């Protein structure tokens, strides 16, 4: 069939839509397509182009209220990789709190991590129930799944300042040094290039969190 009106949907609206770039982009929701149980969203972007999305695969143009977040929310997030913004797919790993300065981290499915606030999230039409079964990385999925169900018991290591570790990156491990602490997250500096990287306390991706 084809429905104008799906739940909280409507034809015509503003809506985000997830690229096969994995970056998602404004557009229109032109159609709404039924095949039994399943549902098809029809965008428009704003560049003319159009695809034929599942339903997690668009989200909401405005940003979600406080008390629709939850640990294990999908959600597309702003990433600024320089002066360029992007939007991406993750995952709530942590809702504001004292320790966060009232911020959301979230979990990228390409497993790059960040605070972000509100004004910086956009929920995921309809995402799955077990919300982390469309992250296509498989060692990403599993760190959701198994983070998300163990909530809140969160192994995490303790570091400061100026402290010496190896820090693992495309499968290798490199000499690292912490450069500052903000929460859940170490801001790690590669020595050997000098770039830097904002990490989960819990990632085995840090020294002593793989050898613990
Ligand atoms: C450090 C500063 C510094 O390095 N800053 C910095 C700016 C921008 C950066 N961008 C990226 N982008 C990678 C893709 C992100 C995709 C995100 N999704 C869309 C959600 N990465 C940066 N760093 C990552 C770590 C790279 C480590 C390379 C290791 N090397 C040995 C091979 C990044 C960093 C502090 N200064 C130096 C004082």
């Amino acid at each position: 069939e084809n429905l104008y009106f799906q739940g909280d949907l409507i034809v015509s609206m503003r809506i985000l839509g997830k690229k096969r770039t994995k970056t998602w982009h404004k557009g229109t929701l032109i159609a709404i397509q039924t095949v039994g149980p399943g549902k098809k969203y029809k965008v428009k972007f704003d560049n003319k182009g159009k695809s034929l999305l599942s339903g997690n695969h668009i989200a909401y143009d405005y940003h979600p209220p406080a008390d629709k977040l939850y640990v294990g929310s999908r959600v597309v997030a702003k990433y600024k990789d320089g002066n360029q913004v992007w939007l991406y797919a993750g995952i709530v790993a942590e809702t504001p709190n004292v320790k966060n300065k009232l911020r959301f981290l979230i979990f990228f499915d390409d497993g790059y991590a960040s605070y972000v606030t509100q004004s910086e999230l956009y929920p995921i039409c309809r995402p799955l129930k077990k919300t982390w079964e469309d992250i296509e990385d498989i060692s990403c999925r599993d760190f959701i799944e198994e983070y998300v169900t163990a909530y809140p018991n969160r192994p995490m290591v303790l570091l400061k300042s100026g402290q010496l570790i190896k820090t693992e990156w495309e499968g290798t491990w490199w000499k690292s040094r912490v450069e500052e602490v903000d929460g859940s997250l170490v801001r790690i500096l590669f020595l050997d290039d000098k770039r830097c990287e904002w990490i989960y306390r819990g990632s085995t991706r840090l020294e002593p969190m793989f050898s613990m």
